[PDB]
């Protein structure tokens, strides 16, 4: 079932947008924050904070590299991350499922609870939050999901057209029977305009069995800047 990867796909990109300004690349998830290194990058460029502790800079050990994701996971704990139970072993083992939910943890934080955004005028879940600029934003389309509502593609076109006027001007008269041709253009559009990266892509984007979290990953970024 390759359809449900697409969280782990789009979580990677993610990632791989933040550890771009510190030279850094994760190849694949279950393997490569497993060493603690990777991770304790990701934070440092999410808080725009060093470690407070010392870690292991060549942690070739299992207990070297269990200590370097205990260093990570009070880090967060010291800055009032909420997370759900997970332990360093099932990062350094490669608990694949709970790796996701670390990183979703961090996309909700650093991305959709924490950041400061443009238009906005409040005591709401991140979602909440998301669905209500992005709402704003497209106040002829009824927002209310992060998987049906987007689809048909033309919601991203509304979305992209609204953020720039002229990127996608024909928005509305888009054959909503070609998802994927309207997912490309509008995701290409802010990309290429509005400095959004494709951290999902428009086949997964439109795609029946696409997670809400992996939505809300790409859509966060639209407010951010």
């Amino acid at each position: 079932a390759p359809w449900k990867k697409i969280q782990q796909n789009t979580f990677t990109r993610w990632c791989n947008e933040h550890l771009k300004c510190v030279n850094k690349r994760i190849g694949n998830l279950q393997t490569d924050l497993s060493d603690g290194l990777r991770l304790i990058a990701l934070l440092e460029v999410l808080s725009q904070k060093r470690m407070y502790r010392k870690y292991h800079q060549r942690p070739t050990f299992r207990q070297m590299q269990l200590e370097n994701v205990s260093v990570a996971l009070e880090f967060l704990d010291r800055e009032s991350i909420k997370l759900v139970s997970i332990d360093s072993k099932a990062i350094v083992d490669g608990n694949l499922k709970l790796i996701l939910g670390l990183v979703w943890t961090l996309i909700l934080h650093y991305s959709i609870s924490m950041p400061v955004w443009e238009d906005e005028g409040k005591k709401q879940t991140p979602k909440q939050r998301l669905l209500g600029w992005i709402q704003n934003k497209i106040p002829y389309l009824p927002i209310t999901n992060f998987n049906q509502n987007w689809q048909d593609g033309k919601a991203l076109g509304a979305l992209v057209d609204s953020c720039a006027p002229g990127l996608c001007p024909d928005w509305e008269s888009w054959d909503p029977q070609k998802p994927v041709d309207n997912a490309r253009e509008a995701v290409q559009q802010a990309d290429d305009w509005l400095g959004v990266p494709q951290v999902i892509t428009p086949e997964e984007i439109i795609h029946p069995d696409v997670d809400e979290h992996s939505v809300m990953t790409y859509l966060s970024q639209f407010p951010k800047a």
